[PDB]
RNA sequence: GGAGCGGUAGUUCAGUCGGUUAGAAUACCUGCCUGUCACGCAGGGGGUCGCGGGUUCGAGUCCCGUCCGUUCCGCCA
């Protein structure tokens, strides 16, 4: 039904006669002369109406924002006078021989001269999607796949599809159950990721996979994650962690060469153990130029308990954060900073403004200097390499909650001060992560995952020290945005068996959840290993949004919702009863 | 499970430490306009303040419950 796209016409096509397809972009009447900017895909076009088509004319003016319709005419160089050079179709237009409408359009839910409400623009998605804001965001995640297609391919990696209908196992997050009609009482799992799958991929011989997957993760919300999201997937065998991050940093540069036109250069590593040290993140934004700064050896006696226990623990921190001119931040910006450092735990956030140096206690304002002395305050204002103006905050307690609590501040501090380059891209890889997180239980669980295989231990001295092992995991980050990750698989059963035990699964879980596994362990399991990316999250960088939702064509609410379709719902009656399970009263 | 913010004509935004016909923009309808491109110009109708309950002489404004969006904490092979 067209021979053009509107958005395609130039000055090269004036003489020739051409249909278009598309939607009332906008309609403009003059009475005796109508403008038509119409739309499709690649772009608007003027059409232009005359009484000299007086039917044409009189049609087009029922026009209005967003009617399908389809136009023949003849495409004319415009008047240098009117030619518009903020339109690609600028230097031309359309003299309009035929008009006819496909489809009116009722009153929008959605008026394009407002920035619409979340809300109307996911019920209306559909509607939004018609945005070129929006389109586009979509037309580069087509790109991109096509880019990591190609890419994978020419790197002898193989597209294999591995099952939604999966097995339902312990560890990593909280899985989809699918009940099944056919076993009653028993359920599938879809996948949090292929993980399993591509591990035994990898036993089957092929020897470099990937795959471009949906997964699902029944977890709340975040503007940067969904429940069921899209992974870069990938897996190789015989091949050490460092090769696996050359090969997946060298997708990712060419992703940002071919997309941004930007080489990122090599990427910068960073062990888990320093990105914690000095931004409290294991996905540190390293555009952000402030660090933290511990200071515990240097108060190890004062009297003030807040300081003083968590310098003298061992399992406590206190990390002060120096902020380039904070020292100008008024009652009210403190107390905000307070309250939000308490989101993340801390139980507060003694700062000191840094006036002048020179004049010791006098030129420091402080509610804590009375719990300090010139000579402390003197040696945190040197090891923060403080100057005239700064504030000085400080994150006193147990590691965990001065890295999130100091790291958050760092963040929201670097942002609300202008003091992070925003321009700036900034990848990079970190590295040696722990094997295992505390539980608050007493146990411990997986950083990464039940697979991961511990950097240089044997699974003896691993049960023997398990708590401090180093996994040979790895994540890639950029702009402090965790981007991927991955680790070497554990190809050795014994091994395999001996992380289940200290994660607390014992025999019958083990072999009732991943007895599959390791018995494939026992016939020539090749070393292993592989990386996933957040291709969502790959694509929010890529096109500059912060919204995960902005690049993902039907994305859910924070309550799990298609508010386009309505979904979830209620079943049918008749449905429950042949899959053998009811809602509970 | 928790905290913050928003919820006002079709859409969107404002709405004074509570004052009684609810403001506008846009949209829509009508009329005029032969070079607009955010066209312009002029007139018209439109919401009853997400929902239920309550305080009060009076509630869009306050309180409670609750629903929706959103950001975050918890949570997150
Ligand atoms: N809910 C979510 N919404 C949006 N994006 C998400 C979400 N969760 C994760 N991501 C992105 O996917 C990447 C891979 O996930 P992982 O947990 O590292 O590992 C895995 O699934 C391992 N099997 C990979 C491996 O070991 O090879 C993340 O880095 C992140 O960008
Ligand atoms: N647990 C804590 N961690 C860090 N700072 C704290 C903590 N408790 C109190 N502070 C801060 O230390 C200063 C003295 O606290 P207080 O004695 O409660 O007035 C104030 O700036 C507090 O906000």
């Amino acid at each position: 039904m067209r021979t053009e796209y509107c958005g395609q016409l130039r000055l090269s096509h004036v003489g020739q006669q051409v249909t278009l397809c598309g939607w009332v972009n906008r309609r403009r009447d003059l009475g005796s002369l109508i403008f038509i900017d119409m739309r499709d895909r690649e772009g608007i076009v003027q059409v232009f109406f005359d009484p000299d088509r007086a039917d044409a004319l009189k049609l087009a003016s029922e026009l209005r924002n967003e009617f399908c319709i389809q136009v023949t005419g003849t495409v004319r160089a415009r008047d240098e006078k009117n030619i518009n050079r903020d339109m690609a179709t600028g230097e031309i237009e359309v003299l309009a021989s035929s008009l006819t409408i496909i489809n009116r359009a009722d009153v929008l839910p959605l008026d394009s001269n407002h920035v619409n409400t979340e809300e109307a623009r996911l019920k209306y998605r559909y509607l939004d999607l018609r945005r070129p804001e929006m389109a586009q965001r979509l037309k580069t995640r087509a790109k991109i796949t096509s880019l990591v297609r190609r890419f994978m391919d020419d790197h002898g990696f193989l597209d294999i599809e591995t099952p939604m209908l999966t097995k339902a196992t312990p560890e990593g997050a909280r899985d989809y159950l699918v009940p099944s009609r056919v076993h009653k009482g028993k359920f599938y799992a879809l996948p949090q990721s292929p993980q399993l799958f591509k591990q035994l991929l990898m036993m089957s011989g092929f020897d470099r996979y990937y795959q471009i997957v949906k997964c699902f993760r029944d977890e709340d919300l975040r503007a940067d994650r969904q429940p069921e999201f899209t992974q870069i997937d990938v897996e190789t065998s015989f091949m050490t962690a460092p090769q696996v991050r050359e090969v997946m940093e060298a997708l990712v540069r060419h992703l940002w060469l071919e997309v941004k036109g930007v080489d990122l250069g090599d990427f910068p590593v960073m062990t888990f153990a320093e990105a914690e040290r000095r931004y409290g993140s294991d996905k540190p934004d390293l555009r952000n130029p402030m660090e933290l700064t511990d200071v515990a050896d240097l108060l190890k006696s004062v009297e003030f308990a807040v300081f003083a226990g968590p310098a003298n623990d061992p399992k406590g921190r206190v990390a002060a954060l120096r902020v380039p001119g904070g020292a100008s931040l008024t009652r009210k910006q403190i107390d905000e900073y307070g309250n939000f450092v308490k989101i993340y735990g801390a139980k507060g956030l003694a700062y000191i403004k840094v006036n002048e140096r020179a004049k010791g206690l006098e030129g420091i304002n402080s509610p804590v200097a009375k719990f300090l002395n010139a000579e402390i305050i003197e040696d945190i204002l040197d090891r923060t390499a403080a100057q005239d103006g700064d504030m000085i905050f400080f994150g006193a307690d147990n590691k965990k909650i001065v890295a999130d609590a100091m790291g958050a501040l760092r963040l929201k501090v670097g942002k609300d001060l202008g003091l992070t380059d925003e321009s700036k891209w900034a990848p990079l890889w970190v590295i040696d992560f722990p094997m295992f997180e505390d539980d608050g239980e007493g146990g411990l669980t997986a950083m990464h995952h039940p697979f991961t295989s511990p950097k240089d231990m044997t699974a003896a001295e691993l049960k023997a020290a398990p708590e401090n092992a180093v996994a040979n995991a790895y994540d890639m980050v950029i702009n402090g945005y965790e981007v991927g990750g991955g680790s070497v698989r554990i190809h050795n059963g014994d091994m395999q068996q001996t992380v289940f035990g200290i994660l607390g699964i014992n025999e019958e879980e083990q072999r009732e959840k991943f007895g599959f596994l390791l018995d494939a362990l026992k016939y020539g399991t090749p070393p292993h290993a592989g990386l996933a990316f957040g291709l969502d999250r790959l694509t929010m960088l890529l096109t500059g949004t912060d919204n995960i939702r902005d690049v993902i064509a039907f994305p859910k609410t924070t309550a799990a919702a298609c508010l386009m379709t309505e979904a979830p719902s209620f079943a049918n009656p008749t449905a429950l009863a042949e899959l053998s399970i009811q809602v509970v009263k």
